């Protein structure tokens, strides 16, 4: 039931995800030179450095909000290169599957330890 548990597991996720070589172009934001019409197709972009930096600033409140970031990381993946055969849209299927099998006990464990809190 510890309420801050969340924020050094997530750390290290973030860590298995930077070794994963499936998280290379995900490493730091979209290089607008080398694809230069990225922003008429992506309103928020978002990478695992600006992740880990807003961790890290203490600038999540919960692994939820984390969670919503890493999560447009891939909506973007799908809605910048959507050829279901495309190099980077395989990793970001292979990467998300990886995340969302490992937050899934982070944010199980948050919500019980909340709700034990407000019990
Ligand atoms: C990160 C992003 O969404 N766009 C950059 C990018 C990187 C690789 C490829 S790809 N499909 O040739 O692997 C296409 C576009």
């Amino acid at each position: 039931y510890d309420i801050q548990a969340w924020k050094k597991q997530c750390e290290e996720l973030l860590n298995l995800i930077f070794q994963c070589e499936d998280s290379e172009p995900f490493r730091q934001p979209v290089d607008l030179l080398e694809y230069p019409d990225y922003r008429d197709i992506i309103d928020t972009p978002m990478d695992f450095a600006t992740v880990r930096e807003t961790l890290e600033a203490g600038n999540y409140e919960s692994p939820m909000e984390l969670c919503k970031d890493v999560r447009l990381i891939f909506s973007n993946s799908k809605a910048y290169t959507p050829s279901k055969r495309s190099r980077i849209y395989s990793m970001s299927l292979r990467l998300s599957a990886f995340f969302e099998e490992h937050i899934s006990s982070v944010l199980s464990d948050y919500k019980s330890a909340l709700r034990f809190h407000k019990r």
